[PDB]
């Protein structure tokens, strides 16, 4: 028969390995000729692999590059300006890569261009509190100053923009061996830790969802009309280099003024961790000097989209996503999801060939420019956005299939909950130790839930990925999974490699999966999900599971407002609202999954109307009018953390409001508006039950 | 059988008279006792008539009334300040009214408090272009002035804001005889025209789509959060009163300063129509001072939601609403409509009672507050806006069935001209001469359509009514029809009688409609149109007449750029994008065209398919993001007109940006704004094309 089993059997770990060894021999850079070679070959292949269509969908937007001739650098110069030390040109190249042309340079992309001079000041991982530490408690001032932070904790956009509001005139990324040196393995090649001339490319932008900065709320197409450059969205106004640990260690190892506040603010290099400002008594007339020269670009961009046509309901969409351009060879950021996503597509195409087609349409995507900010996907959603808010069924992302080898990791809407739990049921594990058990058991033994014994952990969807612009801007379902680390060690990073030149396919075949059996549990995880979105009668979405985190989230935002009982008291806070509209969603989705069950379908008119109000329940959660500031984070319950793009938070809008209140100089404006979103979140919370409601 | 022929036997002219007798022998002003009792009343009567439910729906919103014991008035003061003129405290009531409670007076609801004084300008209109004349041609500055103005031609909002904007301190409105006062006919009670203590009522806001002033965005429910007056959308800055002819000439007859600038700024009354400033020589000293005392009260409102569920399409609503609320006794407005809808409902209540339902539902409403700013209708709208984005297939409005007896009258989106065509042409014709002949030939004869020969004329939708939320905001397919005069003598105001205490039962039965024939003309159409958009087995659109009318919208915005060839040229203007998208538009229209009249229906999946690309075609026309400074008015064909809110305007964010661009400081950043409206625009009709192509 066709059905799941036979999907699942016919994808091959030997097929996934060749993939990645041919999508990792050279550099597949965004706007590059390489990348756009690489597009034809994939839309060549899924024609041949049986796709009913395959076009390719370009858009002209703004890219960031270094200047060839015009390197950029960071020195230390002394009281005559003589250049005493220089920050390296490039990372030393990986074995029997040493000739390969067109490595693009470490460099942060967008960077405006500059040579600013002056004082250091090291502000440990520049998150919002260790910028309140420095500035409110050791009394500290960056104004004016260059401050060098280490990566790790947060998306690196969030520090630039925290650095730039404390009045820095630069910034200065490193990675410290604290965040990206395992104990006990070696660097690469002998083993998967980053070496001391490694460094981590990646773009500085605050974009908050609008993808290209020139063209929010429209395609970048052939006749766009474009903001200048000083009205683009999101682009820094400081310039920014990133740099490795041998390089850090010259710039940290002179640094005087005030010692580390405690040992949080101490990495593992040789050096005090001083915060400063400035260097020790007899260094302090030396200077750290930038020299930054890249260039913002309007530069072509393509993506691939693939269509295998629905026989019931070929207006009805589940999206598989995942991204093609690479800051180097990409060997697990993004190859490692894209073979992935080309043997999912040749086993449907098989399936195709002999007859079988899903019930609902499965779109296909490779998308560009991913790096420099979401912006292939964002600019084809925003031109096809009146499709996919009507037809939109799901939506499930395919970025790296690894960042470790240790077990499942899940994060996704609540909706999918049950769908992921009675899929990893019944795959089989690929660990050691679990041979003949199933992939829910390994990963619910090695990930347990902090709620509930015998479940495992399942997260939030955060940001810094492609799922953005479908999830929190258009409010389709949506998810994602990989094989992932024990969160030990390194606890606050990824993989040590991530954006280096040292990402490889000898990186992944040697070190991360030789047999490629997690590749392939991450293809049956990832194509399993897809065909039961795509072929299931009823969509496979429990309402139930979103009324269980509804009323978890509401405890959670309800104790950090407790913090402040006594303005509660004054201004009348009451959370009642959100809790009564909570309880309603509780009784309406208990009625709903009890029709659910039972009308079933000899009738496809019913069928159809509880497959829409399943469809809409997602999208019930969107305001047209967005979250404060942020026009294109448009879902009430979740938003990327405005103090960290990868972390999701809850409530945002009432989160946001709470944050430091007992700072703000008017308090009852302040709890006015606290206020004013709690309103809005209990209204959007009934609103999305109702839809649930009998329809008339 | 139970067909359309059962549903328009059934209507009777005669009911319809009863109902409106039954309506209009007490005031049912919003927010008061007698409209919550009439509210109950209509309520238990639907119930009787055989919808399945019928429930209240409230709201507690921003409502404006006099002080009933400190009464407005304008007076006339010497240079002693005794008051030696004063207008009247109330309009004499009509015969056999004399005695009747509470009528409230003549007032500007939304009008702030003050007694300013100063020196009269007389401004015409008050439209955009007679301030120009007064300010750029003549030199007239209003700063400081109280302007007088005649109403019609435009919105009372929109004088207000202008005058407002000229700097004036006060507003006075008027309702001069030229306007008001049709040749060779009576005054009340003898006639149907305005007598000289008569007064027109009405709101003064400029709300731009938002609803209640206090809560924009979300329904004015029990827990919502409000803003502060100071920051309520849409109230004006200086007071404002209306005043009727006799009161008029009164203030009129000692005007000085310059002559009137041509005879298009003179009326009948027996005055020069004096610009001003002030009065003439002898009277010089003597000032005017207005006197206003109302207070803005948030106060409760009831809308009545009958709901007859769907036998085979439940999920999908056709909508019948119209206001309940009136001035004072709402002889036409409202209740000449709401009459209709009453013995509507009541028809298909006994067609369920035999056992018939229709294919899809059909809501009916009953509207509050819509005399004070669409209150009712857009909060309703604002709670329910995800079932209606997502379920609704049309709106019909139901206010005034008639404002003339000479023709039909119909406004709608192309989406219903054939619709409209083909019903007219199985009615009969009500017409004095045309006996035995359909309402499409009279209607045809006596209202041409400017463009084609052989058909009536259809008039975009303008706004100033309870449609303006389900169209302009959400890009719900709507109309509206009734009874109109032939448009000479009084060519820019509405019925003499309007918003006035003479618009009387007795003003309908002796005047406009003895027989009730028109009434029962207009239950026919309205009711007809809903008949089929609920039983239909395809949706009654006809994608291909929004093709042709958004080829006559380009053809009208080019040609208004075209005044400005140099500017074109310099700053490289082309309208090639959106005559692009008009013929792609054009193209694919007809195709899809095509596949619905063949796939035919056997198949409801592809049956429904294309019902849904039906019904998502006006929905397709919406930007989320809104027009520029007007977020509610989301729809990129048609909004209100910037200059009057009755009339609409077609490509508005063009039509706005090229409007007085000549007198703008910066042309490179005006013509630039022209570019950026020419992408959106032609983007939004390529993806609204795009919707009616072949879904994968
Ligand atoms: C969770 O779900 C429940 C439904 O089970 C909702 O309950 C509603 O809650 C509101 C309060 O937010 C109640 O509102 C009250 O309605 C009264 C009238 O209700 C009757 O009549 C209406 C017609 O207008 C019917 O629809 C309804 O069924 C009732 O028969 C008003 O009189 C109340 O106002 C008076 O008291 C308040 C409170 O002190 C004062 O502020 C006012 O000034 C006034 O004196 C009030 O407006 C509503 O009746 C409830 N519906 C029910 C029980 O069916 C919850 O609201 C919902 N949670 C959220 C967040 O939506
Ligand atoms: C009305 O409908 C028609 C379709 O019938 C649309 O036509 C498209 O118009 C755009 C221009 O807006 C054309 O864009 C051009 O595409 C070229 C590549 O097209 C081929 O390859 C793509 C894959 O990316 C395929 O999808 C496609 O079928 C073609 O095979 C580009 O090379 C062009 O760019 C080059 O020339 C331009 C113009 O001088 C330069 O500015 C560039 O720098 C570059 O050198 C260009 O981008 C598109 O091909 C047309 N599609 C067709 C014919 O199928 C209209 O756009 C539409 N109207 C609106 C308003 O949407
Ligand atoms: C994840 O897996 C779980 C466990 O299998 C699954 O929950 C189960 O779903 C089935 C199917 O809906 C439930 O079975 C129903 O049981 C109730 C009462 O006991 C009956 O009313 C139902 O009978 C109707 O429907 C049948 C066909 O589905 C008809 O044969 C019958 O004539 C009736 O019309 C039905 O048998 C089962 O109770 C749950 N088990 C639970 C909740 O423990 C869950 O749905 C899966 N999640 C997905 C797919 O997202
Ligand atoms: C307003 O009234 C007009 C005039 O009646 C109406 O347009 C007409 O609609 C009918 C029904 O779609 C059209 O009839 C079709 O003609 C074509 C070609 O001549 C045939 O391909 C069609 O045959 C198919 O469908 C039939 C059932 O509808 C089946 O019996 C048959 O087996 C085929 O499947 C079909 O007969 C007619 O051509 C137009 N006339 C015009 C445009 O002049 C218009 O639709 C009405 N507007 C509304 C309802 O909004
Ligand atoms: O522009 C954007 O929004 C993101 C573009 C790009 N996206 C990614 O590289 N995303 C990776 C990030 C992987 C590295 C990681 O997870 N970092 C991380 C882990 C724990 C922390 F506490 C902090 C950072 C991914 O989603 O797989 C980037 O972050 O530069
Ligand atoms: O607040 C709002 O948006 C409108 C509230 C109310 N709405 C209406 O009274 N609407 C009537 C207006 C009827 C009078 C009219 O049509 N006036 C008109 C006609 C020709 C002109 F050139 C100018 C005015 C209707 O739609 O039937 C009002 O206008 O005060
Ligand atoms: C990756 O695999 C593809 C597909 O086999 C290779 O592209 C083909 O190259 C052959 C030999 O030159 C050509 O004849 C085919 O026309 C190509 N097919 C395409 C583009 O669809 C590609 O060379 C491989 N890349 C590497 C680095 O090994
Ligand atoms: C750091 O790099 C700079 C730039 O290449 C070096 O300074 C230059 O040295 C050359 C040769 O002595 C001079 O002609 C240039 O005028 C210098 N340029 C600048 C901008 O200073 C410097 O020697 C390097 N420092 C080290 C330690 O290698
Ligand atoms: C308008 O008609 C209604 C319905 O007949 C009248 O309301 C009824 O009044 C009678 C006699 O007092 C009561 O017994 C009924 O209970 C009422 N029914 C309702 C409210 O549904 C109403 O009095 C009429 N109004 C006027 C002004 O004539
Ligand atoms: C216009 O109305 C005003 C207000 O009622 C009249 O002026 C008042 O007259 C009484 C009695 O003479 C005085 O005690 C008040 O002090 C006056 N009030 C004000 C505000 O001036 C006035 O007589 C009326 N004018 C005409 C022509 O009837
Ligand atoms: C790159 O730098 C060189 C000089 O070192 C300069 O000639 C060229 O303009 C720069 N390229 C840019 C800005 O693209
Ligand atoms: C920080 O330093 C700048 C520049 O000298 C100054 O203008 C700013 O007010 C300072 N802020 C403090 C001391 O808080
Ligand atoms: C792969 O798994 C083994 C077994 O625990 C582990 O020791 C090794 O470090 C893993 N590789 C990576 C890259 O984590
Ligand atoms: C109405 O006017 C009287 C005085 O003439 C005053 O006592 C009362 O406060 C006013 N009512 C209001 C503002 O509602
Ligand atoms: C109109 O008069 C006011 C007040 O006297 C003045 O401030 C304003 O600038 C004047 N405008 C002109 C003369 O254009
Ligand atoms: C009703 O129709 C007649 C016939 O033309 C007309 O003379 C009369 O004035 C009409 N009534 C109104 C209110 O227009
Ligand atoms: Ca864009
Ligand atoms: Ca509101
Ligand atoms: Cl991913
Ligand atoms: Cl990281
Ligand atoms: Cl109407
Ligand atoms: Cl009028
Ligand atoms: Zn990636
Ligand atoms: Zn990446
Ligand atoms: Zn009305
Ligand atoms: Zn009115």
């Amino acid at each position: 028969k066709h059905n799941m089993k036979a999907f699942l059997d016919e994808l091959k770990a030997e097929n996934i390995k060749k993939f990645l060894y041919n999508f990792t021999q050279i550099p597949h850079l965004a706007g590059t000729e390489q990348n756009f070679q690489l597009a034809k070959q994939i839309q060549s292949q899924w024609k041949e692999f049986g796709l009913d269509s395959v076009e390719l969908a370009h858009y002209d937007v703004l890219l960031s590059y270094p200047n060839k001739t015009h390197p950029n650098y960071i020195s230390i110069i002394n009281e005559d300006g003589n250049e005493i030390f220089n920050t390296s040109l490039f990372e030393p190249p990986p074995p029997g890569y040493e000739n390969v042309s067109d490595i693009v340079p470490p460099f942060s992309a967008f960077s405006p261009q500059g040579m600013p001079e002056g004082d250091l000041v090291y502000v440990n991982y520049a998150r919002t509190e260790d910028f309140f530490k420095l500035e409110r408690d050791m009394k500290i001032n960056c104004s004016g100053k260059i401050v060098i932070a280490r990566y790790g904790k947060v998306f690196r956009g969030n520090k630039v923009k925290n650095a730039q509001l404390a009045g820095a005139k630069g910034v200065i990324l490193y990675s410290d061996p604290a965040d990206y040196f395992a104990p006990g393995v070696k660097s690469y090649p002998d083993g998967w830790n980053l070496p001391g001339g490694g460094v981590q490319r990646g773009n500085i932008l605050n974009l908050n969802g609008a993808g290209d900065p020139l063209t929010p709320g429209y395609p970048a197409n052939e006749y766009a009309y474009r903001r200048g450059i000083a009205e683009a969205v999101g682009l820094p106004s400081i310039p920014v280099h990133p740099i490795g640990y041998y390089d850090a260690q010259k710039l940290l190892e002179k640094m005087g003024g005030s010692a580390p506040p405690d040992s949080s603010w101490r990495g593992s290099l040789k050096v005090p961790y001083n915060v400063g400002p400035g260097f020790t008594g007899n260094f302090s007339t030396q200077k750290v000097k930038m020299h930054i020269h890249s260039t913002n670009e309007v530069t072509r961009i393509y993506n691939v989209i693939g269509t295998l046509r629905g026989a019931v309901e070929p207006d009805r969409y589940v999206i598989l996503g995942g991204h093609r351009d690479s800051w180097v060879f990409g060997g697990i950021d993004p190859q490692s999801g894209a073979a992935v996503v080309h043997e999912i597509v040749r086993s449907f195409g098989t399936l195709k060939k002999e007859g079988w087609r899903p019930r609902r349409t499965i779109l296909f995507a490779s998308w560009d420019a991913e790096e420099f900010g979401l912006l292939g996907s964002t600019e084809w959603a925003e031109e096809n956005s009146r499709l996919l808010q009507e037809r939109g069924v799901a939506y499930i992302n395919a970025d790296s299939s690894i960042e470790g080898n240790y077990t499942l990791r899940v994060d996704c809407t609540p909706l999918m909950y049950s769908l992921v739990h009675n899929l990893t049921k019944e795959l089989k594990s690929p660990d050691e130790g679990f041979e003949g058990k199933s992939l829910y058991e390994s990963w619910t033994k090695k990930s347990p839930s902090p709620e509930f014994s015998g479940m495992p952990r399942i997260s939030k969807l955060g940001s810094g990925n492609d799922f953005e612009v479908f999830f929190q801007r258009l409010g389709i379902a949506s998810g994602r999974a990989r094989y992932t680390k024990n969160w030990e060690t390194n606890k606050f990073s990824g993989y040590p490699l991530y954006h280096s030149v040292y990402e490889t396919y000898e990186l992944v075949e040697k070190f991360y999966d030789p047999m490629f059996k997690y590749h392939l549990t991450v293809a049956q995880v990832r194509g399993g999900m897809v065909f039961e979105l795509a072929n299931s009668i009823v969509l496979p979405f429990d309402c139930r599971d979103y009324a269980v985190v509804l009323r978890k989230y509401a405890d959670k935002i309800y104790s950090i407002s407790m913090k402040h009982p006594q303005e509660m008291k004054t201004y009348s806070v009451s959370f009642d609202s959100l809790f009564s509209a909570v309880k309603n969603f509780t009784e309406i989705a208990s009625k709903f999954s009890e029709r659910l069950q039972d009308f079933d379908k000899s009738n496809p008119i019913v069928l159809r109307m509880m497959n829409d109000q399943l469809m809409f329940l997602e999208r019930a959660f969107i305001d047209p009018l967005g979250l404060p500031d942020r026009p294109f984070y448009r879902h009430v319950i979740y938003a990327p953390s405005s103090h960290n793009k990868y972390a999701g938070e809850s409530f945002p809008g009432i989160y946001d409001a709470l944050f430091d209140i007992e700072s703000k100089v008017d308090p009852s404006k302040a709890w006015g508006e606290v206020k004013r979103q709690i309103y809005v979140a209990a209204f959007t919370v009934q609103a999305a039950a109702e839809t649930l409601s009998e329809v008339a």
